[PDB]
């Protein structure tokens, strides 16, 4: 039970909460889904504010006492101590303002608490003046995303490389086994089961390439572009220092865009990643369809392979064994195709020097990378490893 | 901590939890999203287990002493006491079995506790023999979904009607106000702002009608069709009783499907809805786009209307979030189409991702129409 | 080789051609697809102007001698005589202006040739002044399309009905044929093949139902809404009489829209049609995929049905006969899904009192309706009828 | 009128036609669209048959006298002599069998006409055995498509580089023109109009970049894979000698696939290209809308630019000039978005060692390429170049 001042009025924020009115206002405007932005987003949002204060202090804009406690409060956010304080819906108006401010206020209050000051006391440490210094919504939020995306994206590469490998092991394990090769679902010449499995592993290889390639256009950021991208009084030293600090703490080869308007209004580095992810899920779905057909039977199917039993067999009907792990892979592809349509749509919704539709674009981008990682990690383990011939 | 027995091995289910091995096995197979199924779906999933019990007691196949406590503990799930217990991922394999079984176990062990029995004792109360009696995955699950859809869907009709109304009032409020009508974004002739608003309000009317028509096909359910549709030993009396029970406890004019095979493999009743939803969000995204352009300025835009300030910079956040829900929906609909296309023979195993989105759409549309009418439409003014 | 005066310059119109400089400019602006607008649209686009002439004379705007020839010259276009003279791209800017002016020039110039005058001389008969009188692009063009769609939509209903019977015939023909009913592509409970074909029949019923209902919202036309919807000099006696002829000569129960601003700026009736078409071709694509699975083999398949062989693809492997007819269905399915996405994007693109993306919309809506009528026709005639149990 | 003998019956092919009974059977099975396959594909289909002959003569599998007349026949096809004789529908079952056989028959009956023989007499030159020797539908048809796409892609890149150029030119032209930079359609800071036309210029560069990288995976062909990908009597000399002939005449750095089984059944080269295309049209549509907003006016708009007039002022609203050329871009944009969804569905359809849905995939992929190149062409020439500030 507390009090905080907003232009709309005053909301009763709990004494526990590190978020303020600016976040509670977003709870009323956007009670759309209920979800919470991905933990890797929050981490990257923390990396951005820490990177900011470190740079702000170094150029003489931020008071070295107040900032020192913003850095420490930001490091706590990087480590995920405060994921229950980020309560704004991923789908939201204002083009990320609410997500940016939810970071600003949580780090603002927690920085006051460490230095022995009250929560909500914004005369001491303001979430706008001190935490959001030398930065807009339109560069913190993007850059955080760029970082969140890349990091998730690297996790996806490894988990996908590991999957690709385990297709090749199963490729040679069935080099000898011989099945009927089929075109138009209609019997052709006999074919080695191992060839089919190499065929899968070569396209997964080909995706891994495409996905990894989509990172390079994510390394260019616009931190310091501020409101539009002309700079609008944005110090060249601040840009350079916070860029280099963002590259350290995040760990990606991050840069500064050669045109900060271009990096602020265009959203093509995202459609690009989502496009590579769609084509990967096109392929895995086909393969998932193959696996389900080859596993068909026992008596009225193809009975070429046997998948690990991962769900209990029919009550009294014998031989009933559903291929649930491929099935779930088909469904994640259906999300990713959709996700990509929403992303395409939100990208087209660009107008002039900003695209205010980023929240849903980034929600679906992150979700795409996340569900793929997980199904690949669950599929390979509880299916690809155990797959045996008949 | 506890121990329960499954064909893979012996997992450790917390004693606080009412879910069993089947749910925790789902947790390892499908840690896809981390989401939970919608409360109204669980309620609906609880309206089916009650209707299933009452009928099997009415035809004598269920022990009336055990079934008595299956019913009452089901009603607890219908009133949302045990929403924490449903912990399977909406996107999942096995065409919904992990959701259905999650109800069976949570209902089973809470039934046990209400007749003073040990949790986990499936010799006393078996989730698959007792709770899942006369019913397969492929009718319990769909029928719950039908009910959960029609129910959620009714809140949307209402919330959209209200929204439609508040547009009609704004069309009256701007009946005299004059603005420049535009085609190709080029100046045409002046028209009345009220007309634009009535144009909007008339399509929202046309939408409400389109949405509402997609309920008809959704009333036809397949409870008692079991796994395929032929029935597989299915007692005709059971079907009749349980359907009538489901019509009472749901609140919808439900019917039993004429062709129980057709009601089990086809999934057009779901793509039909997504289409009515998509089309609504095509109309609303446009309108929102129109509203943002009208609110543009103050010095270098069109400056035709003034939206209530909701959030510090002032930006038109409410029409914006309308646009973004619209994009969500078109994408949800692509997913729903695919999942429906992927169908094979007597069962479309992709229903969970379809039923996850169809529900999501309905839910997020509802929620934004609410917020938008309230924190925007109502307070709109001319400049 | 002729000559005509446009604001850009002078182009040489062949003497054989009944179009003019307005059309040729559009041919130079939009060399995009190279396609021609669908004949039923050319037919319907003439029914519009014929009515517009009839009415404009009846209320005292057009000259009774000149309009006499516009009407008789429009009667020819309705019967298809000048399809060669509609050369403007279906994809075109100007919200369908060039399609409108193609009809106005085609008719005007033909009108002049009947009443012993020269083609090109618009002083006696103008496309803009006489043929396009009491109408802008934004009522003549949609109303044509409305009439086109409905006619092409009537054919699908009949062709889909006929198909739907022949599905039922086969489901009576397979009332006894036992086979394995499958779930998750696994074996379950033995079923009858007629029970499947009845399920195919019964959805296709539900498709015919859904598609039928889309017509209602199409019967509201916006003729006489002219430029915006306020009327802008719209004589109420013209609107009533023009609608009458339109409804009469077209066969449809066409109404007049209660709100001329609504019918001119909203496009939901199209997106409504489209989505019904998408749902239909989902079902069919599934029906296809099943058919092909049933028709697999001979020795490494399911071999549940034998489709009539309609072609050879057996140069490499002699004797192999594939399920081509279901295969083409799946493909026309995949078009309609795409077509639908365009129509969605196009609709959402509407700004204020006119939607300038209508042409690409209608191009896709008409194509969908046509390619469905066609492949349904050929699929029933060259596969469904001769299906036989194994 | 001619007589040719088929399984179904005996069709009456006109004597002046070069297509045979396989082609007319495809005309009756798939009367879907009426479109003809794109001329570059026709041409690319020819380059395939020439290189198939030349190699077959080099290893002595085909008769040198016959092959001589097959080569001369194909070379005429490559210059577009017989584009009229390719009457088959681009959407069709049999995984492209008809499109292949229509080449085989057009080429053979032309070859036979050159050497004095009668058309239809397949004893001398059999389209099936000779013209199509050592090559299946499943490598003849795609390798052509690869070549077709790669030829058509090299065009888009020029037309897009030349477009990007003219953006940069206007970007310098407006360097000192000041306008209001807007976020959320609300006023932000004043900005230079030239800075916007450089954000445009640059994204279009990043598009040229992505687009060109889709060419690599396209240079791997599968020629010699025949039916399944395991060769099936695929003479290693023939393979290599075919590849080099293809790379020669096409003018592409062509390679033989390391794994012909993978190459035959995976279809992710095309989805990768379509993915790029879409992203380009997202970026271009965004730009196209800005241009429509900037040119809005004259008295109740933004009036930031004037686009050259490309169509006459309206009949009802004298001197009203719409942004037609940017409108057609938006529409072609919307095409691709949907064409991609088709392509996506098509690839997904894939089952085992062949994707039978390639026909509607390549139709869309090629269209997207062609229609983009065409709207880019007319847009830079009839809009972007004459763009003037207010
Ligand atoms: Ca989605």
């Amino acid at each position: 039970v507390r009090i905080e001042k907003d232009f709309l009025g005053e909301k009763e924020i709990p004494k526990d909460a590190y978020y303020g009115v600016q976040t509670i206002r977003a709870t009323e405007n956007f009670p759309i889904t209920g979800y919470r932005i991905h933990p890797e987003l929050i981490k990257s949002l923390g990396i951005v504010k820490k990177s900011a204060a470190l740079a702000n202090m170094e150029v003489g804009l931020l008071d070295k006492e107040v900032g020192q406690y913003i850095v420490k409060a930001a490091d706590e956010v990087i480590e995920g101590k405060w994921n229950d304080q980020f309560i704004v819906d991923p789908i939201q108006g204002g083009a990320g303002t609410s997500i940016n401010m939810n970071a600003n206020e949580v780090i603002a209050n927690r920085a006051l608490e460490l230095m022995g000051e009250e929560k909500g006391n914004y005369s001491k440490i303001s979430p706008n003046s001190h935490v959001n210094m030398s930065q807009s919504t339109n560069d913190a939020f993007p850059t955080a995303t760029h970082i969140a995306v890349l990091s998730l994206l690297n996790q996806l590469i490894e988990t996908t490389k590991y999957m690709q490998q385990e297709f090749m092991k199963k490729a040679d394990e069935f080099a000898g086994v011989i099945k009927m090769g089929r075109t138009h679902l209609q019997d052709a010449v006999p074919i080695l089961l191992g060839q089919e499995f190499e065929a899968y592993a070569r396209v997964i290889a080909r995706d891994i390439e495409r996905i990894a390639n989509t990172r390079n256009n994510l390394y260019d950021i616009n931190m310091g572009a501020t409101a539009v991208g002309t700079g609008l009084n944005a110090d060249p030293e601040y840009i350079s220092i916070v860029t280099e600090h963002l590259a350290k703490f995040s760990g990606h080869p991050l840069r500064s865009a050669q045109h900060l308007v271009d990096a602020t209004q265009n959203t093509d580095c995202y459609t690009e990643v989502s496009s590579a992810l769609k084509v990967c899920m096109i392929n895995m779905s086909k393969i998932a369809n193959d696996l389900r057909l080859m596993a068909s039977g026992p008596r009225a199917g193809l009975s070429e392979i046997v998948l690990p039993a991962r769900q209990p067999g029919s009550s009294i009907m014998p031989g009933k064994v559903n291929p649930v792990m491929p099935e779930v892979m088909n469904q994640v592809a259906f999300q990713v195709f959709g996700n990509d349509l929403t992303i395409t749509s939100a990208s087209e919704a660009g107008q002039f020097e900003l695209n205010v539709m980023e929240p849903v674009l980034f929600f679906n981008l992150i979700q795409s990378i996340s569900i793929m990682t997980n199904v690949f990690k669950s599929f390979t383990e509880n299916c690809l490893k155990g797959i045996k011939a008949n």
